[PDB]
């Protein structure tokens, strides 16, 4: 499912170390796209962290930072403040082309997609998760 977005891409970061793209299994992934430098991320980040603390294992899904970032200090900076996971800053390109995929325009951006099937889940979970904190709605299904 994931390799359609994360081609080739066998690790993701996780504090100081990694993790396999295969322990993802079975989870909703939600694709965070964001940098240290975009204003309405600071915001958003803390409600997008209370969400996951709460949820994460119950709701069956993991986050994977995706970052807007292009120097490798401000990437890890950010990062080190997040409790999910992240594509490394070496496989940035990756990044580019999944935010062309999904015509990722602006940040903050959130989409969730299924990780056997690669199926997109939604697309606007950054507009729905700050009107639904206690994920009533979850997965905020696209039409």
């Amino acid at each position: 499912g994931l390799d359609k977005y994360l081609p080739g891409i066998e690790k993701l970061r996780r504090g100081d170390g990694e993790v396999e793209v295969k322990s993802l299994a079975g989870k909703l992934v939600f694709f965070y796209f964001s940098a240290s430098w975009c204003p309405p991320a600071r915001g958003f980040t803390p409600q997008l962290i209370e969400f996951y603390d709460k949820f994460h294992e119950s709701k069956n899904f993991e986050v994977v930072f995706c970052t807007w970032d292009e120097e490798e200090d401000g990437f890890a900076g950010y990062f080190a403040k997040m409790p999910w996971l992240a594509v490394p800053f070496a496989q940035s390109e990756a990044v580019q082309k999944l935010s062309k995929h999904f015509n990722v325009e602006s940040i903050p951006t959130l989409i969730g997609v299924d990780a056997d099937s690669g199926d997109v889940v939604t697309t606007r979970a950054r507009a729905t998760l700050v009107k639904d904190p206690e994920g009533e709605q979850f997965p905020w299904k696209d039409a």
